[PDB]
């Protein structure tokens, strides 16, 4: 009946808690969430959290570089120095906005360009991540992968 504890993490506006939403459907405020999934053959309890065996779940928007600049600059210290021995797994979201036009054109005009899967391949191996994974909430593309490699990551460690 085995169980996995799941944390997004991540800048504000990067897409975590519509990643859940799509799955699923001054004090720090942490929400839970307890989801099922079937993952190769067998059910497992999903414990996702947003703001035993565990993954982080590092994300970012593909149309904000910034986003991704804080996986390597501020994420995977804050990750490295905590969590010692938890897997990671980057996670670009929002990638349906890699066809629009105007917000790639926008990007253009201040001197910077979409993320690409390639490069966060490249983000995924300078940060030690276990995988590197895309997907966009608001098509429900592949969000549910996310969660299964998730599941499998963490129970495999
Ligand atoms: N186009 C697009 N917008 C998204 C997607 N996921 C979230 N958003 C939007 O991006 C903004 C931030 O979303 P949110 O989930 O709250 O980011 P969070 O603060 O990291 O939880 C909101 O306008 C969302 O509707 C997506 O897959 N595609
Ligand atoms: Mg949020």
């Amino acid at each position: 009946v085995r169980s996995v504890k799941v944390v997004l993490v991540g800048d504000g506006g990067c897409g975590k808690t519509s990643l859940l939403m799509v799955f699923a459907d001054t004090p720090t405020v942490f929400e839970r969430y307890m989801v099922n999934l079937q993952v190769k053959g067998k059910p497992v309890h999903l414990h996702i959290w947003d703001t035993d065996a565990s993954v982080l779940l590092l994300c970012f928007d593909v149309t904000s570089p910034n986003s991704f600049d804080n996986i390597f600059n501020r994420w995977y210290p804050e990750v490295n120095h905590f969590c010692k021995k938890v897997p990671i797994i980057v996670v670009g979201c929002k990638t349906d906005l890699r066809k629009d036009k105007s917000l790639v054109n926008k990007l253009r005009r201040n001197g910077l360009e979409p993320v690409t899967y390639h490069r966060g391949q490249e983000m995924a191996r300078s940060v030690g991540a276990v995988a590197y994974l895309e997907c966009s909430a608001r098509l429900h593309d592949n969000v549910h992968a996310v969660f299964q490699e998730a599941a499998e990551v963490a129970l495999s460690s």
